[PDB]
């Protein structure tokens, strides 16, 4: 029972905790203790082959009963352990005797009653290891201490068979290529099914539009439910004119023949509900450092996970589906893009069968019927999203004690976060305790549900983000939780959340797969990259076009009104006449809607803002979910709402209106917002998120310049570039690139001198990769895009087919004269949306990456002999306009520009290595061109999240990455600040590690008031293996991914970003490439940059604490460079940061201060008083050395007890009164006596005895505090008047 000396602190890598910061009566610390030893070989267990997960981990969890010890000791207030608590080895314990009433009988010397018979559960309980420890606000003495299997400390270790990859890198036995486990061929015309295509409007209604089109008549969308079971009458969304191509078998998405060895959990959520002794357990125990029966237990509740389960909503049983349905479900299917919302396909933990169920097939609705009106009804479903093992204990941490009861928030997912596989939390578990913490009910509620209520008005940063949901929950939020926590009086949730996914919006033409591998692997799952590619020669003129309405123009020459190959230059006039005579005009009715012959036609910004779940002003308003992310890609911190959380009920009651549709009769007329059922509850859950935000308060390209500003940890150098023609570009923002052009030349050139620019001269830096006739012309560009469908001709305007006839015939052509000088991956219009690419969605996942450092980049030629890019002579900066700027406008990461990042990295250059590594991206002139994205080389990833620090009453942090993120300005925003100060890790060993995470061991604040997080440069854990024994191409590490090729046709000598870069088929290039997909893997990358081993030298050991920069109030000022006289906000921004280049400091960024420590670093143990690395340091409380009790044979009992224990101290307040104390305490000569008090906590009339706790002001902190060396017991004694029997 006592203190055990072989136990060190620890800390656990899915939540980070390692002690708890007693407060109140007895304050100290419950820190974590665990066996250091060695020689724990866990592959002394041998899995068979017929025995189940099951069996393996008990046997596995009996092994480490035996070599493995685990205990939470309890701290004084001076770090001084008292106690181990070790559960498996505490010898009969007891729960805590209680009241009628629930109270547990308690005396303060004597202790807590124990009942003598062990707490329930006892015999599968013993065995778990402790993870955290969190107090109750309002009762004494009552703590909660949560309890996980040994396993899931030890999951990383299990062999690679039981716990395996979603990607495999194979024998390699015929060379590597990334598309091999991506299917691609296109779907081709059926030629059996060819006159069930749309119909085209027989006849276009006037009904007094006089407005009148030559062009191609609307579509024909007729649904009405008719009468017969199981059909409809009509069921024009059904129809289905193509199919998958037949080539060595059929090529669709089929598990069976794919994931051969499937990657499957652990354990599924019902095994984790039956098994007790595998689910997380958290139990409530009563606990007194000075007393006699110092601790005992009281409820033990299991984390039951069907208890989450239970409350999905039930639109989450058929995952595979939509709100949408039987549309876009065949859309998704023939685009080899997995369906529905949260497709396992693309999210394979969540599902007890894993990849297993990874396809479209048995969708939960019926579809594939060979008759088209068949198609569309409610049916079995067999592939509901669950809670298995990895997602579980990624579920389970950061606690939180609120009132009655106690929520677990989950944690970062590192428990069980592999290589290619994201386990996150999910939703948030809540234990309510009744009558006084006697019983308790478990039960938890999933964070869609949640969040739903976010609204644009809430967060100060980014607006427009894909973070909303609707009636049906398909948006599937789940947080990477860096903790929760009172920041003051506000309670915060932080950490980093999965937005709707933002990069397979836009969808690619039906024979259009073949040479956009990339985007279509994103869409497919293959590819975990959530970043958008920018890849739009192949977009689809509108995503939510059904397949009915694809073949309608075959040849291509019309350029189909209805589908064609996406681009903004041949798009419609917004114009009343144009309207009138082609959208107005089809008027659409509860059975009817049109597929309209107007040329619908944007880049990716229009695609987003009309087909992403952007937020809006109202919550559930978010008509077009497509699916989300895979990796968290943005931050998030919110402040929830307490009362609220406490006062929701258990169970949640979802209605027909969280259904699906039952039949497409009944879908058509889907209406967006319907009034819940009377008896439901689920829309009570919506408005926890008081508000939120994601990151700095910056808004549109000011954000893309902070981006900017921020550096790269991977050698320190801005991503701008800045300080020093041809010199390097920035990477992000557009000021100073290109050349300026005026938006009022472009689209209808009127009514913009003043609309979008206050500036009196509107001129917009057009960015790299522009567009002009020439430098005389370099103010908007004429039509001279026109897209040729063959070689045939320009695209034609002022033909009869592209011309509207308004009131009395006086026809004009629908396509604007002049428009925007880019189309570029880095173009930025606030003047036409439908051009402009930037947007917030990707500047959120830019800052996100960024900060992590792992931006992919384009690259054609590696730093082989005879295949090197040439930093000179071969890379023009002023030419951005031509080949020479080596800008590929295909396949890069949206937003950026390939060699501003390749620069930055230096790829090329001496920028990062000595010698220049000679990577880069060439675009090539003289033939074709291929090329492949590839990683920075650092392995950070987004869910590497650490503890949350609060630093104050207003201010929050945690480490993120390689970086500490403090949140200065969330809770109580100021106007002109950036809210956000970055402090980077300064070892480079760290920084450039294989797997960097494994080093970080927990952060916390300071007695001094900044936080610190733990290092330890000795922990880093190398990858499985040394590629066994033969060079393995794929070698997986957190930060890889399956970047496919990308082959483009020549690039023009001169206009060369005039129309998109037109890619070709791309499906045989990987064997010509051989060079660059050996850059795939990170280390490689390393090793040309230099940092492949411990070439990267400098500490050898190093162990330390890195601490986050020193900030003051006017750090985080950018008034001066936000605001506008004499510009627009992003240049002065660009201006300002330009201008503090040399004093990133006062704008939030610098490198943290790093201190070494000698020795392993474990944890640190933290009491109110000071902080414990690995409980290394204790004093003897030096303030109070010369305080301590009189001893009895020093006290006149008669002098003092002669009146009675009742006016010795006052019973209002049970503190005994000023003129007494110095007659029972020791004290030196001269001490202020008004600065000790004596906190009376028993007495008896009856026997005349008095129980005493001491305290004395603090100095240091102005708050009384116990003194520890008042007596040799403790700060605790009995006074009686010798009746002491």
């Amino acid at each position: 029972q006592a203190v055990d000396e072989t136990l060190t602190p620890w800390t656990w890598n899915n939540n980070n905790f390692s002690s708890l910061k007693i407060t109140g009566e007895n304050p100290g610390s419950f820190g974590l203790v665990r066996s250091q030893n060695d020689n724990l070989n866990i592959s002394s267990v041998t899995k068979n082959s017929s025995d189940d997960n099951l069996k393996y981990l008990n046997a596995v969890e009996k092994y480490l009963d035996g070599q493995q010890n685990f205990a939470i000791r309890r701290y004084d207030n001076n770090g001084r352990a008292l106690y181990d608590i070790n559960l498996a080895k505490m010898e009969n314990p007891s729960t805590v005797q209680r009241g009628l009433n629930g109270e547990p009988i308690f005396d303060p010397f004597k202790g807590f009653g124990l009942t003598g018979n062990a707490p329930t559960d006892w015999n599968e309980i013993k065995g778990k290891v402790p993870v955290e420890v969190v107090q109750s606000p309002h009762s004494p003495n009552l703590y909660f201490v949560l309890l996980v299997p040994k396993v899931a400390l030890e999951y990383h270790n299990l062999n690679n068979q039981v716990v395996k990859e979603s990607l495999e890198v194979k024998a390699t036995q015929s060379s590597f290529n990334p598309t091999q486990r991506l299917q691609k061929d296109s779907p081709v015309k059926d030629s059996s099914k060819q006159g069930e295509k749309l119909s085209e409007t027989t006849a276009s209604s006037m009904s007094s539009g006089m407005a009148t089109s030559t062009r191609a008549k609307a579509l024909k969308v007729e649904v009405e439910r008719g009468s017969q079971s199981d059909s409809l009458l009509k069921n024009d969304f059904a129809k289905k004119p193509l199919k998958h191509k037949n080539s060595s078998g059929e090529v669709k998405l089929e598990a069976e023949k794919e994931f051969t060895e499937a990657w499957k959990p652990l354990l599924t959520t019902d095994q984790i509900a039956r098994e007790k002794g595998m689910g997380a357990t958290v139990v409530s125990f009563y606990d007194a450092p000075y007393s006699e029966n110092h601790t005992a237990f009281g409820l033990v509740d299991h984390i039951d996970p069907k208890k989450m389960v239970e409350n999905y909503p039930p639109s989450w049983k058929t995952p595979k589906w939509n709100h949408h349905g039987i549309w876009d479900y065949n859309a998704r299917n023939l685009l080899l893009q997995t369906t529905g919302f949260f497709n396992p396909r693309r999210h394979p933990e969540w599902f007890d069968e894993g990849q297993a169920k990874a396809d479209n097939t048995s969708p939960g609705f019926k579809v594939g019927d060979t008759d088209h009106k068949k198609d569309g009804f409610k049916k079995n479903s067999s592939s509901p999203i669950a809670l298995p093992f990895e997602a579980y204990f990624a579920n389970i941490g950061n606690m939180v004690a609120i009132g009655n009861s106690v929520f677990i928030f989950g944690g970062n997912g590192h428990a069980t976060k592999m290589f290619t596989t994201n386990p996150l939390s999910i939703g948030v578990f809540r234990i309510k305790y009744t009558d006084n913490f006697s019983k308790s009910s478990v039960t938890g509620w999933p964070y869609a549900v949640l969040f739903g209520g976010l609204i644009n008005p809430q967060t100060n940063g980014l607006k427009d983000l894909p973070l909303g949901t609707n009636r049906w929950f398909e948006y599937v939020p789940r947080m990477a939780v860096s903790g929760v926590k009172w920041v003051g009086n506000q309670l915060v949730l932080a950490g980093t959340l999965t937005m709707g996914d933002t990069a397979t919006v836009p969808r690619l033409k039906y024979d259009q797969l073949e040479k956009h591998l990339n985007l279509v692997a994103q869409g497919q799952g293959l590819l975990r990259e959530d970043l958008q590619i920018f890849t739009p020669y192949g977009w689809a003129n509108r995503p939510d076009i059904p397949v009915g309405a694809w073949l309608q123009d075959e040849m291509g020459s019309k350029f189909g009104p209805h589908y064609f190959l996406n681009n903004p230059d041949i798009q419609d006039n917004v114009n009343n006449d144009t309207v009138e005579a082609l959208i107005s005009s089809y008027k659409n009715t509860d059975k009817l809607k049109h597929v309209y012959p107007y040329r619908y036609s944007g880049l990716y910004a229009w695609q987003l803002f009309n087909w992403s779940n952007k937020l809006t002003n109202t919550p559930l308003s978010a008509n077009f979910v497509n699916e989300n992310s895979y990796a968290p890609n943005s931050l998030f911190a919110a402040i929830l709402n307490e009362d609220l959380l406490t006062g929701l009920s258990d169970k949640i009651f979802y209605g027909k209106e969280n259904e699906f549709a039952e039949n497409e009769a009944d879908r058509f007329n889907q209406l967006l917002s319907l009034n819940p059922n009377p008896n439901t509850n689920w829309a009570r859950y919506l408005n926890v998120v008081q508000r939120f935000t994601t990151g700095p308060n910056l808004d549109s390209s000011t954000f893309d310049q902070f981006l900017d500003f921020l550096p790269w940890i991977g050698n320190g150098k801005p991503f701008s570039n800045s300080p020093s023609s041809s010199t390097p570009l920035p990477t992000f923002s557009n000021i100073n690139v290109g050349v300026k052009s005026m938006i009022t030349q472009h689209l209808n050139k009127e009514n913009t001198r003043w609309v979008f620019i206050p500036n009196f001269s509107p001129d917009i830096w057009t960015g790299a990769g522009y567009r002009v006739q020439s430098a005389n012309q370099k103010n908007g560009i004429p039509f001279e895009q026109v897209k040729p469908s063959n070689n045939s001709t320009p695209f034609d305007p002022n033909s009869d087919d592209n011309k509207v006839t308004p009131s009395g015939g006086s026809s004009k052509p629908t396509t604007y004269p002049a428009l925007p000088n880019s189309i570029s991956p880095t173009s930025d219009w606030i003047n036409a949306l439908t051009f402009t690419n930037k947007n917030n969605p990707q500047r959120n996942q830019l800052l996100l990456r960024s900060l992590l450092g792992t931006i992919p980049v384009l690259i054609n030629k590696s730093g082989d002999s005879n295949d090197q890019f040439n930093k000179d002579s071969e890379q023009k900066w002023d030419k951005t306009e031509t080949n020479e700027g080596n800008l590929p406008g295909f396949g890069e990461v949206n937003g950026l520009y390939n060699a501003a990042l390749l620069h930055t990295y230096g790829f090329f250059g001496t920028n990062t290595n000595s010698t220049d590594p000679k990577i880069g991206f060439k675009a090539d002139s003289s033939s074709s061109s291929s090329s492949t994205l590839v990683g920075s080389g650092l392995n950070w990833t987004s869910q590497d999240v650490g503890n949350l620090v609060v630093i104050n009453d207003t201010s929050f942090g945690f480490q993120l990455g390689g970086w500490f993120i403090t949140f200065t300005d969330f809770i109580r925003p100021r106007t002109g600040y950036l809210g956000i100060t970055l402090s980077s890790l300064q070892d480079q060993t760290i920084i450039w590690a294989d797997q960097p995470w494994t080093s970080f061991k927990g952060s916390y604040l300071d007695s001094d008031g900044t936080p610190k997080s733990l290092w330890d440069p000795t922990a880093l854990k190398s990858l499985p293996n040394s590629s066994t024994t033969y060079d393995t191409n794929p070698t997986l590490s957190p930060s890889f991914q399956l970047y496919q090729p990308n082959k483009v046709k020549a690039y023009q000598t001169t206009n060369t970003y005039n129309k998109l870069i037109e890619p070709v088929d791309a499906t045989s290039a990987a064997t010509n490439m051989t060079s660059l997909l050996k850059l795939l893997t990170t280390k490689n990358i390393k090793a040309k940059l230099g940092k492949g081993t411990a070439s990267s030298q400098g500490n050898n050991n190093g162990g330390g604490v890195s601490q986050t920069i020193n900030t003051i109030t006017t750090t985080g000022n950018i008034s001066e460079g936000l605001k506008e006289e004499t510009s627009i906000q992003a240049e002065t921004l660009k201006k300002f940061f330009d201008s503090k280049q040399n004093n990133k400091s006062e704008i939030g960024i610098g490198d943290s201060t790093f201190t070494k420590m000698d020795g392993k670093l474990t944890g640190v143990v933290s009491t109110p008083l000071v902080n414990l690395i690995n409980g290394q340091g204790a004093t003897s409380d030096s303030d109070t050395e010369k305080i301590s009790f009189k001893p009895g044979n020093q006290i006149d009992f008669n002098r003092l007890f002669t009146l009675p224990v009742t006016e010795l101290f006052d019973p209002n307040t049970m503190f005994v009164y000023d003129q007494y104390v110095p007659l029972l305490v020791n004290l030196p000569s001269g001490f202020d006596q008004a600065s000790i008090r004596l906190k009376v906590i028993s007495y008896s009339v009856e026997n005349q005895t008095l129980g005493v706790r001491l305290e004395f002001k603090d100095p240091q902190t102005q708050q009384f505090i116990p003194v520890l060396n008042a007596s040799s017991t403790g700060p605790q004694t009995v006074f009686q008047p010798f009746n002491q029997w």
